[PDB]
DNA sequence: ATTATGACGCT
DNA sequence: AGCGTCAT
């Protein structure tokens, strides 16, 4: 009872960048503004790609990871814009310099983790410590928290989306104990008239609108996110989470979309998120491991501890193409080339990052696939990264690779690559 | 012929 | 170190 810790000790908030890309190219175009757009990766195969799709041409059926013809098809209308083409493949230098943009922003509020291109997750603790000492008692007004929804509410004892928002957080309002500055409901919603702030800070200096979460903890706050998107937020309190969690397919947690998701349902037979509390802590780690088991058992009670890592910058800068079918590279002059290509984008990156960050990666990766392999690598080799040289470091990666090449003839390479990546890792303070 | 990344955990 | 998983 007592002494049973609920989990509810810091305040965690995810903000997420609505439909990323897409906003990046509206607000450069604003023809595509308001409208069913999408963002896609090539054009000669199928029209390409798309990566990211507007809410306009979502309520088509447009999705990420859809080839534009086939989205055309459901929005004849939907309009395109298409990464930057540099040295021969996909060049995302304009989402990432962007989303420099926002962190830099978020940042100014609290601490943060780059969790993506697009989303971090912030640590409102301490600032909401602070802002309950400012606030000297003072109950908070809904006026302070127009986009924020409260899951789970309003409940019991009505027909526009806004007014149930507003019904539900009035009744969170008119509950709250606002004399206790230690209540986490109370500092649930303290960080949450904070990431409004934040979220309206972003959007009046970038144009960028976003979405977030807010919880006691980094996966509630991801969940409590995409609750309400777009352009709103959503905080999560810890008593919300038996009745979300009742009907919540397991692999909606982050992490358990996958095979280890997958292996909860079929071995324990369940189905949502709210039925693994019914096993205790040695039965799910008899399953799952013991890491993963002490984490499902916290998890499915709204607990989970993986702290908000102080990390703005990417820890890896990557360099990566895919050579579908009768693309794949079947010569060493072809392999030489395109590992030019792919260590001449990852010299410009990597020297615009030393001059901004203060840091030099020491190692670089070398990972390839071969025609016939499913897995994404099928071979990764590491050597040392010891001057910023594209020339140097396709070197280096055709030497650390070419014992791959299985033919016996010096000009072939079988079986032909379908994928090379470069990727430089471990960073040093320069 | 989804593609381009980036984060991890495992052994 | 190299491989696998998850993510999107
Ligand atoms: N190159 C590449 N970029 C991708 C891929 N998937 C996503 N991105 C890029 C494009 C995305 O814009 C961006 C952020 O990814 P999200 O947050 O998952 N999606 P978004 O912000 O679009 O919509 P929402 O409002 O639902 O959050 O990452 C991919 O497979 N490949
Ligand atoms: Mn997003
Ligand atoms: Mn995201």
């Amino acid at each position: 009872g007592p002494h049973m810790a609920t989990g509810q000790d810091r305040v965690v908030a995810l903000v997420d960048m609505d439909c990323f890309f897409v906003q990046v190219e509206q607000r450069q175009n604003p023809h595509l503004r308001n409208k069913p757009c999408a963002v896609v990766q090539y054009k000669s195969w199928k029209g390409g790609g798309i990566i990211a799709v507007s809410y306009e041409a979502r309520a088509f059926g447009v999705t990420r990871s859809m080839w534009a013809d086939d989205a055309k098809k459901l929005c004849p209308d939907l309009l395109l814009a298409q990464v930057r083409e540099s040295r021969g493949k996909a060049n995302l230098t304009k989402y990432r310099e962007a989303s420099v943009e926002v962190m830099e922003i978020m940042s100014r509020f609290a601490v943060i983790e780059r969790a993506s291109i697009d989303e971090a997750y912030v640590d409102l603790t301490s600032a909401v410590q602070e802002r309950l000492q400012k606030l000297q008692g003072q109950p908070i007004s809904a006026d302070l928290l127009p986009s924020t929804y409260i899951e789970g509410l309003p409940q019991g004892p009505t027909v526009q989306k806004e007014g149930m928002r507003k019904q539900g957080l009035f009744q969170w309002l008119d509950s709250l104990q606002i004399d206790n500055l230690t209540s986490p409901d109370l500092q649930l919603t303290v960080g949450a008239v904070i990431v409004e702030e934040m979220r309206a800070a972003i959007e009046r200096e970038t144009g960028f609108q976003c979405s977030a979460g807010i919880s006691h903890n980094k996966v509630l706050a991801k969940l409590a996110c995409g609750l309400n998107k777009p352009n709103r937020q959503t905080l999560v309190s810890h008593g919300s989470v038996p009745q979300l969690f009742s009907q919540m397919p397991i692999r909606k947690i982050r992490s358990l979309g996958g095979k280890l998701g997958a292996s909860v349902i079929e071995i324990l037979g369940i189905e949502y998120m709210g039925e693994l509390t019914q096993f205790t802590e040695s039965q799910l780690q008899s399953h799952f491991g013991e890491k993963n088991g002490s984490w499902l058992y916290a998890m499915c009670r709204g607990i989970e501890h993986d702290p908000v890592k102080p990390r703005q910058l990417p820890k890896t800068i990557g360099c990566s193409k895919n050579f579908p079918g009768k693309t794949a590279l079947a010569t060493r002059e072809q392999v030489q080339w395109w590992l030019l290509q792919l260590a001449q984008e990852l010299e410009e990156r990597l020297t615009k990052d030393r001059n901004d960050n203060d840091r030099v990666a020491t190692q670089l990766v070398v990972s390839i696939r071969v025609q016939g392999d499913k897995r994404l690598s099928s071979l990764r080799r590491c050597c040392a990264l010891t001057r910023y040289d594209a020339h140097k470091m396709s070197h280096d990666a055709f030497t650390v690779i070419k014992n791959c090449n299985t033919s016996g003839i010096q000009t072939e390479w079988s079986p032909p690559l379908t994928m090379l990546f470069l990727c430089a890792t471990k960073f040093s303070a320069s």
